[PDB]
């Protein structure tokens, strides 16, 4: 794994915490701004171990749409995480602010992208375990990016007895792609989390978001199938999306919404 020398690393804000340290921003001579993860003094044994081993896999993934490595600091104290810095931020907080500011086919392109980078996770044998559109980022070039920094986004088996699976990131994937379509709203809207527990075992699912492709409701609803083999693979995913990209009159086609609210005029 790529050291880095304290004497290269700037730190300028914080913007979040972490197990056991703060995160900033900041910038990277050899200047890049990057994302910093530190470990503070008196953590723990399994709090290095953890930290030290996110770095390790992290340095492992090469891929488009997983956040990058910059580098690590183990050999002084704090220990330090350094990421590529991504201007847009976090994918729900971006789309909340941005509604309605993109077109259909870039809103199915961060998906493809999303879907490529779980493709290539579950590939490598990671199981995310905490898929969601707040633990995405954004670049510049709109190109989104899984990171890891939620019972609503998590598969009934994962829920019910803990069973984290490529499959459940899969149902994860199927609420974030309503995430996206509806620009960051809250899956379930203000429905407890023991009552979205109840819903989904009754067999209801989030209704189609306004504007949305036929193909694209279709799919999010094959990630939420109960029974977990029946689920598409990450590689299912990617294909389709890569598919209706490439062929983008198929997403003119829109699932009906239904609509909450009648307002009659003559
Ligand atoms: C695939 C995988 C597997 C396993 C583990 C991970 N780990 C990371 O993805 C990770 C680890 C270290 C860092 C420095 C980053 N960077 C960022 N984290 C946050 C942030 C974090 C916490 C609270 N608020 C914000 N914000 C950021 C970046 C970059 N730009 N921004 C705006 C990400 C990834």
């Amino acid at each position: 794994t790529t050291e880095i020398h304290p004497s290269c690393v700037t730190r300028q804000k914080v913007i979040g915490a972490g197990e056991f340290g703060e995160v900033y921003k900041g910038m990277l001579k050899t200047e890049v701004p990057v994302a910093i993860k530190t470990l503070k003094a008196g953590y723990t044994e399994k709090q290095r171990v953890d930290f030290l081993g996110e770095a390790g896999i992290m340095g492992q993934f090469s891929h488009h749409n997983i956040i990058r490595l910059e580098g690590v600091i183990s050999k002084y104290k704090p220990m330090m995480i350094i990421t590529e810095y991504m201007e847009n931020g976090a994918l729900d907080k971006f789309l909340r602010e941005k509604d309605g500011e993109f077109s259909v086919l870039q809103l199915v392109g961060m998906l493809r992208g999303i879907a490529a980078g779980m493709k290539y996770l579950a590939n490598m044998n990671y199981v995310h375990r905490d898929l969601a559109a707040r633990n995405i980022l954004v670049n510049s070039n709109l190109v989104c990016k899984v990171s890891d920094f939620p019972i609503r986004w998590t598969a009934p088996e994962a829920i019910s007895y803990r069973k984290f699976t490529s499959a459940s990131d899969v149902w994860s994937f199927g609420i974030v792609m309503w995430e996206v379509m509806t620009y960051g709203e809250r899956p379930y809207w203000e429905l407890s989390n023991h009552e979205v527990m109840k819903a989904i075992n009754d067999g209801f699912r989030l209704p189609t978001p306004m504007d949305c492709p036929s193909a694209i409701y279709q799919l999010m609803m094959q990630c939420w199938q109960q029974e977990r083999a029946r689920r598409p693979k990450f590689a299912d995913i990617v294909s389709i999306l890569d598919k209706l990209i490439r062929a983008p009159d198929s997403l003119k086609t829109l699932a009906d919404f239904d609509p909450r609210v009648s307002i009659r005029l003559p």
